[PDB]
Protein backbone atom coordinates (compact mmCIF):
# COMPACT_ATOMS: atom_id res chain seq x y z
CA UNK A 1 0.00 0.00 0.00
CA UNK A 2 2.45 2.68 1.25
CA UNK A 3 6.00 4.19 0.05
CA UNK A 4 7.96 3.92 3.01
CA UNK A 5 11.28 6.07 2.71
CA UNK A 6 13.85 4.63 5.38
CA UNK A 7 16.86 7.42 6.44
CA UNK A 8 19.12 5.76 8.98
CA UNK A 9 22.48 7.17 9.98
CA UNK A 10 24.41 8.35 13.42
CA UNK A 11 22.46 9.96 16.40
CA UNK A 12 22.79 14.29 15.21
CA UNK A 13 23.94 13.23 11.59
CA UNK A 14 20.81 15.06 9.94
CA UNK A 15 18.33 12.10 9.47
CA UNK A 16 15.71 13.90 11.69
CA UNK A 17 15.85 17.14 10.23
CA UNK A 18 15.92 15.99 6.45
CA UNK A 19 12.85 13.60 7.37
CA UNK A 20 11.07 16.70 8.03
CA UNK A 21 12.71 18.48 4.80
CA UNK A 22 11.35 15.65 3.21
CA UNK A 23 8.42 15.29 4.73
CA UNK A 24 7.55 19.21 3.70
CA UNK A 25 8.77 19.19 0.45
CA UNK A 26 6.51 16.13 -0.19
CA UNK A 27 3.32 18.43 1.14
CA UNK A 28 4.71 21.38 -1.60
CA UNK A 29 4.89 19.30 -3.49
CA UNK A 30 1.19 18.38 -3.65
CA UNK A 31 -0.16 21.55 -2.36
CA UNK A 32 -0.80 20.89 1.19
CA UNK A 33 0.18 22.49 4.08
CA UNK A 34 3.28 20.78 6.44
CA UNK A 35 2.45 22.17 9.77
CA UNK A 36 -1.34 19.82 9.34
CA UNK A 37 -0.12 16.84 7.40
CA UNK A 38 2.50 15.89 9.19
CA UNK A 39 2.51 13.20 11.75
CA UNK A 40 5.46 12.18 13.71
CA UNK A 41 5.86 9.88 16.68
CA UNK A 42 8.63 7.65 17.95
CA UNK A 43 7.81 3.97 17.09
CA UNK A 44 5.37 2.37 19.09
CA UNK A 45 2.18 -0.35 18.83
CA UNK A 46 -0.09 2.44 19.35
CA UNK A 47 1.30 4.61 16.80
CA UNK A 48 -1.68 5.00 14.48
CA UNK A 49 -4.14 5.73 17.06
CA UNK A 50 -3.69 9.63 17.36
CA UNK A 51 -3.23 9.79 13.25
CA UNK A 52 -5.79 11.43 11.55
CA UNK A 53 -5.03 11.68 7.96
CA UNK A 54 -1.81 13.63 7.73
CA UNK A 55 -0.32 12.95 3.92
CA UNK A 56 3.27 12.43 5.26
CA UNK A 57 4.03 9.94 8.48
CA UNK A 58 7.38 9.61 10.18
CA UNK A 59 8.20 7.02 12.83
CA UNK A 60 11.31 7.75 14.73
CA UNK A 61 13.82 6.36 16.80
CA UNK A 62 13.17 2.65 15.89
CA UNK A 63 16.42 1.01 18.18
CA UNK A 64 16.08 -2.40 22.15
CA UNK A 65 15.08 -4.46 19.68
CA UNK A 66 11.99 -2.39 17.81
CA UNK A 67 12.03 -3.58 14.62
CA UNK A 68 9.20 -6.14 14.37
CA UNK A 69 6.87 -3.24 16.44
CA UNK A 70 7.55 -1.02 12.85
CA UNK A 71 7.19 -3.77 10.93
CA UNK A 72 3.40 -4.24 12.12
CA UNK A 73 2.63 -0.50 11.80
CA UNK A 74 4.08 -0.52 8.03
CA UNK A 75 2.11 -3.61 7.27
CA UNK A 76 -1.10 -2.23 9.03
CA UNK A 77 -1.11 1.10 7.60
CA UNK A 78 -4.53 2.85 7.61
CA UNK A 79 -6.17 4.68 4.68
CA UNK A 80 -6.41 8.72 4.25
CA UNK A 81 -8.78 10.75 1.97
CA UNK A 82 -7.69 12.57 -1.11
CA UNK A 83 -5.20 6.80 -0.24
CA UNK A 84 -2.10 6.25 1.53
CA UNK A 85 0.14 8.06 3.46
CA UNK A 86 3.69 8.54 2.50
CA UNK A 87 5.84 6.81 5.26
CA UNK A 88 9.27 7.92 6.44
CA UNK A 89 11.34 6.21 9.02
CA UNK A 90 14.23 6.67 10.54
CA UNK A 91 16.65 4.67 12.57
CA UNK A 92 20.25 4.44 13.76
CA UNK A 93 20.98 1.28 11.46
CA UNK A 94 19.69 -0.19 7.88
CA UNK A 95 17.68 -3.52 7.66
CA UNK A 96 11.41 -6.67 1.65
CA UNK A 97 8.74 -5.03 0.06
CA UNK A 98 9.23 -1.17 -2.49
CA UNK A 99 11.27 1.10 -0.24
CA UNK A 100 14.15 3.60 -0.51
CA UNK A 101 16.78 3.31 1.78
CA UNK A 102 18.68 6.47 2.27
CA UNK A 103 21.95 7.02 4.73
CA UNK A 104 21.65 9.89 6.21
CA UNK A 105 25.13 11.62 7.08
CA UNK A 106 26.75 15.18 7.32
CA UNK A 107 28.47 16.75 4.41
CA UNK A 108 31.97 17.01 5.08
CA UNK A 109 32.26 20.48 5.35
CA UNK A 110 29.47 20.34 7.80
CA UNK A 111 30.79 17.56 10.04
CA UNK A 112 31.02 19.08 13.59
CA UNK A 113 34.97 18.90 14.00
CA UNK A 114 34.25 18.09 17.91
CA UNK A 115 31.97 15.40 17.37
CA UNK A 116 31.07 13.93 14.13
CA UNK A 117 27.24 15.27 14.31
CA UNK A 118 25.90 18.14 11.71
CA UNK A 119 26.64 21.43 12.17
CA UNK A 120 23.29 23.13 11.54
CA UNK A 121 24.27 26.94 12.75
CA UNK A 122 26.80 26.58 9.50
CA UNK A 123 25.08 24.64 7.21
CA UNK A 124 22.12 27.84 8.28
CA UNK A 125 24.64 30.75 7.11
CA UNK A 126 25.91 28.71 3.99
CA UNK A 127 22.53 28.75 2.63
CA UNK A 128 22.56 24.67 3.26
CA UNK A 129 19.26 24.05 4.74
CA UNK A 130 17.10 24.84 2.51
CA UNK A 131 18.23 22.14 -0.18
CA UNK A 132 19.75 20.30 2.66
CA UNK A 133 23.14 20.23 0.65
CA UNK A 134 25.05 20.41 4.33
CA UNK A 135 23.54 16.30 4.42
CA UNK A 136 25.11 13.38 2.35
CA UNK A 137 22.25 11.93 1.48
CA UNK A 138 23.34 7.53 0.20
CA UNK A 139 21.36 5.55 -1.54
CA UNK A 140 22.09 2.45 -3.49
CA UNK A 141 25.64 3.04 -3.30
CA UNK A 142 26.02 6.78 -4.14
CA UNK A 143 25.32 10.09 -3.87
CA UNK A 144 21.85 11.79 -4.01
CA UNK A 145 20.01 14.55 -3.56
CA UNK A 146 17.02 16.02 -1.33
CA UNK A 147 15.29 16.59 -4.42
CA UNK A 148 16.01 13.68 -6.24
CA UNK A 149 14.82 11.61 -3.91
CA UNK A 150 11.90 13.37 -3.34
CA UNK A 151 11.57 13.15 -7.31
CA UNK A 152 12.02 9.67 -7.27
CA UNK A 153 9.59 9.07 -4.59
CA UNK A 154 6.63 11.21 -6.31
CA UNK A 155 7.52 9.45 -9.61
CA UNK A 156 6.79 6.03 -8.27
CA UNK A 157 3.65 7.04 -6.21
CA UNK A 158 2.73 8.68 -9.55
CA UNK A 159 3.62 4.90 -11.00
CA UNK A 160 1.62 3.11 -8.73
CA UNK A 161 -1.40 5.74 -9.41
CA UNK A 162 -2.22 3.66 -12.07
CA UNK A 163 -3.09 0.67 -11.45
CA UNK A 164 -0.21 -1.83 -13.09
CA UNK A 165 1.13 -3.36 -10.19
CA UNK A 166 -0.83 -6.72 -11.32
CA UNK A 167 0.66 -5.84 -15.40
CA UNK A 168 4.20 -4.98 -13.92
CA UNK A 169 4.34 -8.53 -11.91
CA UNK A 170 3.37 -10.24 -14.96
CA UNK A 171 5.40 -8.24 -17.41
CA UNK A 172 8.47 -8.83 -15.01
CA UNK A 173 8.40 -12.85 -15.55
Amino acid sequence: EPVVCYLYGKRGGGKSLTSIALATKICKHYGVEPEKNIYTKPVASDYWDGYSGQLVCIIDDIGDEDWSDFCQLVSGCPMRLNSSPFIIATSNWSNRRLHFKVEVKPASFFKNPHNDMLNVNLAKTNDAIKDMSCVDLIMDGHNVSLMDLLSSLVMTVEIRKQNMTEFMELWSQ
